[PDB]
């Protein structure tokens, strides 16, 4: 039957389509997935009978390496166990049943819900395999042999060349369960590259006749590093490990923004002035899927992978990332390798176009030159997602309710500004945030068009919670141990002393008021900055690895809660700074 | 009328009120009718510490309140009150309220004090001042403070006003007024006769209006065995009645949104486990869509009390609010009126604000009452402007969607049905609830419409958890002590051995299976009934008031979550059943 035509109804009434090719598939403010793929099956199943659902995967064989489900209705995370095809746990109703990639489902791979268990073989249902409808009354799709020898229960594809992985079942008894896998750090090692000179790069490279880039060349230059001969390599197998790191991070901050915002006395650990915590709250519960992108700082090889932090609030490297290197590439790469981050635009448009944001946006940047380019970047995916926009460097633009210099209405923002300056000019300054709403000489401060009721604003004010470092020690607390996190505390404690420590403040970034100490009790690096005064988190040391010269740091980019591409950021020392450069990287297969 | 005059602190809005889609909301959250003074108070606190008082007939009446509601997470805050002339000083942000009198004849009125001083406060308000404001100035009127040997006194600007004092959310209660307890003898119900005119003699219902001959059908021209008798309540009551059904209905569901978040708690209704993801589902999307419920109360000298509340499946509204108008009309020529006679406009508003589809189907059982009452309600959405169609039974019920026997899509329905009873098609009989999307015959059971995903139901789920007694114990655990409540439990513990007892099914009904209990420890009454199996609760004895050779008890609807009227019901015995009569009800000054 064509795309879109309905098949049937799995158990509880769970419509299944034909998919034989407003591809999104959406139920109220959740996403599910494309249509009609295996997975938005799945999901969808799981979300309407037990109201929870699995990350975001690139394909349906990496879902037997989810160890957790999220709990919708309350941004929980429940433990989900795996089985191996042929385990001592039967594979009971409701649990997923995963089909590894090979035969059948070639790269894929393929998932489905055991509906009915029997006694010689089970009912299950699913999206992609059966395009035409079925028997009247019937809640499943196939039948699947099943023998049963020694208490011991092993699945027979109804495909002569496909490999079953086994079925997962949300339970906290992990009797008889597969450990959670772990890649061999071999395939996360970053290897230098180098390209074949004869002057690709001798001259004007990037186009200045496009707006864009001429913008982020009168900032840089025809310039992305020291040598534009030289790039790095990442298997698809670290990226497919970055993928899943970023999707499974981002909702266990989410997680920790939530517990945060229940309880004062994590809240206070902040610093962030009380008249605003019923304006966080209120931005956590109303605004709670509008955060459009964020990144986060990761050091990788082969001793794993680890997070440093989340710039939820603001982040660049955008432009870098999605532009730039996507240029760089066409002009000087002929490799089968590919640039990890050239779907960072259409990945942005695409969260806007979704996004509640009004018809127009203002654009609200500072005067810095790197800003000046990231605005404009970010303008385009707003063009390119249907909506008109304004740039306003500075406030002075502004002026009174909210208006710009040509007269017009300013009801939706979207700022390169943080929101920790904003909260700077209320901690310098009542019964509710002390914003004007005239004044004589018209002076617009930024408070006064931030938390100004009537806007709408990108990135909403929760974001500022994960985005504060303070967050860290929370995590590690909701999730001690956790593969992809670093000890971290609010003091130095005797486990930190071993390992040794950075020191960083609570709501800085560019690396800056920056100390690292090793075991050896010895500073290895410092930094200055304005935020010497801020309270400090300390996180177990863990040094950046160093390939050709440089320090290479790895950097992800959630957009819309998913990863949305990977870059590099390579300085000639240990700490990362608004400088660091962004080197050229290619994923290898 | 709408006009924008300035702004309060935080930059909220205040619009005129003058005179020559009156309702305000901020998403989902009711602030008031525009423009009065309350809907500002609330707004305002809505605004800027996600907090707001439960719903009042006049203004003077917020100084009663000993509560507020922090909307984020349904919970209930402590507010104190402070006469005007008090150590405690009243401090920006509180609420300050006017008693009736004068200027602010039988409202009373209130504002917020914006900020304090030596010998002055700023309050922000609305409906007071009709004319734009200075540019900046974020607030309305100055009021001359008196600080004398430790004590603060406000005096107005209006010479004929009273202050009632302000009102601050916190939990020391030192220099407070303890909350206000209504007299006594205000609450006594008495009866009174008509003068015998013949009024009562013909068909004195309209048999031209098809609803009333609908109930004709059903009860002939009756309402009670003598319709030239009826009650009356002081206004005075009946503002107690506005006030304790507001406030146990937030009450309700605070409990409610506590059971939800606790399994334990949850496993005490007897639900079956797989809707318990359902429930918590329907609780998060549908937690404004309850278009009305019944409280039933015990009224009298001794005080008020609550017994059940009926939020599932509850009626008596043809009764209360159209059969009694018709009977005022009838035989009334006094002063009083019937509380209860907006009921039917107030339900086509909950309507006009539900996001219902386009379409109603209406579900009835086969009841001679329900068929009434369902055409009582199928009037409500039409004065609303929803289409609909009564389906009596399940006969009418084709596939593979559900359709009507017109061939029309079932996806929206009001019904009369009881949750419950589909709740024993599940008991009755799986990787999800077992509902049919096709069957040979072509038989759709009440769960195949109630429990398909895309049906929308009103009242929608979460509803069977108020409307459970088992929910009785919970609230007396969170309010212990409560002036409306009585001591439940799930066992006769000490207490109840010596107060005395009533036993009942936490999911019965129509009084069945009702055991009283005395502190002489003697079975006072008990009925028969089909829930004898089900679960009890044990609730403190409190007997009917009797008046006129009968046992009275008080009914108040609530229509969107706010009172929307009242009724009586009267038997010969100390427990109501469903034939139990409607009495005639006036309130009178
Ligand atoms: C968004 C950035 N800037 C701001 O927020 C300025 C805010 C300021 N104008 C305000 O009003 O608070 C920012 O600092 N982000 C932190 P980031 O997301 C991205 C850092 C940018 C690195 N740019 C390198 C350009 C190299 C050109 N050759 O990352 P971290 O610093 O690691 O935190
Ligand atoms: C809505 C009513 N009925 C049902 O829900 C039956 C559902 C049934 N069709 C099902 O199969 O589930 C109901 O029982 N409500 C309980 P209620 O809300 C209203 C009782 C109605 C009293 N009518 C008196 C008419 C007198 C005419 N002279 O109140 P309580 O019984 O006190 O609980
Ligand atoms: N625990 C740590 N161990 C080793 N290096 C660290 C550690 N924390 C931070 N760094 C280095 O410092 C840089 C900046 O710290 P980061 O935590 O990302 O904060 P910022 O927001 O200032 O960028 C990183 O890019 C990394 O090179
Ligand atoms: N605690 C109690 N003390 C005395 N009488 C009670 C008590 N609870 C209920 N009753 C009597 O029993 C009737 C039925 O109880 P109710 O709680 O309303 O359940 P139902 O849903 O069956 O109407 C009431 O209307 C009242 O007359
Ligand atoms: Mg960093
Ligand atoms: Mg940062
Ligand atoms: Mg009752
Ligand atoms: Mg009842």
């Amino acid at each position: 039957a064509p795309f879109g035509t309905l098949l049937g109804y799995a158990p509880g009434g769970v419509a299944i389509y034909s998919s034989d090719y407003v591809f999104r598939s959406y139920i109220d403010d959740e996403y599910m997935g494309h249509k009609w793929q295996c997975v938005e099956f799945a999901r969808r199943f799981l979300f309407l009978n037990y109201g929870v659902v699995f990350t975001d995967v690139g394909m349906a064989w990496e879902i037997f390496s989810l160890r957790f489900l999220r709990e919708v209705v309350n941004d929980n995370i429940l433990p989900l166990q795996a089985f191996p095809n042929g385990s001592p746990r039967a594979p009971v109703a409701g649990a997923l049943l995963i089909w590894d990639k090979g035969g059948e489902f070639k790269d894929t791979g393929h998932v489905a819900i055991i509906t009915q268990l029997h006694g010689n073989k089970v009912r299950i249902a699913e999206q992609n395999v059966i395009h035409s409808p079925l028997p009247q009354g019937q809640q499943w799709t196939r039948e699947l042999e099943m023998v049963v020898e020694n208490g011991c229960y092993t699945l027979k594809d109804t495909f002569d060349d496909t490999t079953i992985l086994g079925w997962m079942i949300q339970t906290e008894d992990t009797e008889y369960s597969l450990p959670q896998p772990e890649i061999a750090g071999e395939l996360l090692k970053i290897s230098g590259a180098r390209l074949e000179n004869k002057g690709q790069f001798d001259g004007k490279w990037l186009d200045e006749k496009d707006p864009l880039q001429n913008a982020y060349v009168q900032a840089n230059g025809q310039v992305i590093n020291q040598d534009p001969y030289h790039y790095y390599t990442i298997t698809e197998s670290a990226e497919q490990e970055l993928i899943k790191a970023t999707n499974e991070l981002h909702l266990m901050y989410l997680h920790a923004t939530d517990k945060v915002l229940k309880d004062d006395n994590l809240l206070a650990l902040f610093d962030i002035p009380k008249i605003l915590w019923p304006r966080l709250r209120l931005s956590w519960q109303r605004r709670r899927h509008h955060m459009i992108t964020g990144r986060m700082d990761f050091c990788m090889d082969e001793r794993g992978l680890k997070v440093y932090e989340y710039n939820a609030d603001s982040a660049s490297c955008h432009t870098e990332a999605g532009l730039i290197l996507e240029r760089w590439a066409e002009q000087g790469y002929k490799g089968n390798g590919f640039n990890p981050a050239e779907g960072l635009i259409n990945e942005l448009a695409g969260a806007w176009k979704h996004s509640r944001a009004r018809p127009f946006v203002h654009i609200m940047q500072d005067k810095d030159i790197e800003e000046n380019y990231h605005a404009q970047f970010m303008e385009q995916a707003l063009h390119q997602a249907g909506f008109e926009t304004r740039i306003l460097r500075g406030l002075d633009e502004l002026g009174w309710q909210l208006i710009d210099g040509e007269g017009r209405l300013v009801n939706c923002v979207w700022k390169t500004w943080a929101w920790e300056t904003a909260f700077d000019q209320i901690r310098e300054v009542f019964a509710a945030v002390p914003i004007r709403t005239g004044h004589p000489q018209n002076e617009v401060r930024l408070i006064d068009v931030l938390l100004r009721p009537e806007v709408l604003v990108f990135e909403p004010l929760w974001t500022v919670i994960p985005g504060n470092k303070a967050i860290l020690p929370i995590l590690w607390s909701l999730f001690p141990h956790h593969r992809y996190l670093l000890d971290t505390d609010f003091t130095v404690n005797d486990e930190l002393v071993k390992t040794g420590y950075a020191v960083k403040p609570i709501a800085g970034r560019c690396g800056s008021n920056i100390d690292l100490v090793s075991h050896h009790e010895e500073v290895l690096d410092k930094t200055s900055g304005k935020f010497a005064e801020q309270k400090n988190i300390y996180q177990q040391l863990w040094c950046l690895p160093k390939v050709d010269g440089k320090y290479i740091q790895v950097c992800t980019f959630t957009v819309g809660g998913n990863y949305g591409g990977t870059c590099l950021r390579g300085d000639e020392s240990l700490v990362i700074k608004k400088e660091s450069d962004i080197e050229p990287l290619i994923v290898v297969k």
